[PDB]
């Protein structure tokens, strides 16, 4: 997955349960390699923020709540099936690998994190992936700033479109959305990841902002801009019904990744680049 949907996810998780109570453990399914989460309270609340490709949930035990539990934290990695569902008890998914149940007042229900094919992690604890960089959509001048000052790093002797997937730097930031900032700006996928950023290497006031910055957006804006787009498509319908409305804006929205007539190539990852026009000076 990508920012934008850890992103959409996290506020499903928060508007669904904000008013929700849940109780008792949390339970794991038997086949899940994850962790088992030690945890119990008779009364807690759940709450979740995103940070680039994970997701972060909180267990906050209310006032009262027993036997004693210290508030708990479990960060999340989707992988190529991973999602939260909210559901009604006797019908959990049949791939439903670790599940959060309300608690007797009010109607039945299961917080699930099903995941089919199993890619998916967590881990105890709320700390993020040691070495991701800053969100993209949440901490873009921390994410700008971090690039800039780490530009002799080796990471950037790669060209742009491998760049743009370590998550050392662009935490956020995945196969689509590479295609997409690229295409914006048209710079060549393999062209020297410094070179296309080096130019970049209390200054301006807004007015003069708005005269040379404004229509003229560089690829680490973008790198924030572009995802934000696809936030606001997306609303709020995660967890809901309107998945197959959904996905019809998204098509819609791409202007390269999978497109008709786009170029496409294999970086040294084997995942698949795609661009218009001139491949760049590093293209295998």
């Amino acid at each position: 997955p990508e920012g934008p949907e850890l992103h959409l996810a996290s506020q499903f998780v928060n508007e669904a349960c904000r008013a929700l109570v849940f109780g008792g453990c949390v339970e794991k399914s038997s086949v899940s390699r994850n962790p088992e989460v030690p945890f119990e309270s008779s009364a807690y609340r759940i709450s979740a923020s995103a940070r680039g490709k994970e997701l972060r949930l909180i267990l906050s035990p209310l006032p009262g709540a027993q036997p004693q539990q210290e508030p708990l934290a479990l960060v999340f990695r989707f992988g190529m099936s991973g999602s939260f569902q909210l559901v009604p008890r006797e019908e959990l998914p049949r791939h439903a690998h670790l599940r959060f149940y309300t608690a007797p007042p009010g109607p039945r229900l299961a917080l699930c994190f099903v995941d089919i094919r199993r890619f998916g992690r967590w881990d105890l604890g709320g700390k993020w992936q040691p070495g991701r960089g800053p969100c993209v959509l949440q901490e873009y001048q921390q994410f700008r700033e971090s690039v800039l000052r780490n530009l002799a790093d080796k990471a950037f002797d790669r060209p742009i479109c491998e760049a743009l997937l370590d998550q050392r730097f662009f935490n956020g930031i995945g196969n689509y959305l590479r295609a997409e900032i690229l295409y914006r700006l048209k710079i060549p996928p393999f062209e020297k990841a410094r070179s296309v950023l080096e130019a970049l290497q209390p200054e301006l006031t807004l007015s003069q902002k708005i005269r040379t910055k404004l229509q003229n957006p560089d690829l680490l804006e973008l790198c924030h801009s572009v995802p934000k787009e696809v936030v606001q498509l997306g609303g709020r319908g995660y967890g809901s019904e309107s998945g197959e409305e959904d996905f019809a804006a998204f098509r819609a929205w791409l202007r390269c990744y999978g497109m008709p007539g786009m170029s496409s190539l294999q970086d040294r990852h084997g995942r698949t680049i795609w661009f218009q026009g001139d491949p760049g000076p590093l293209a295998p």
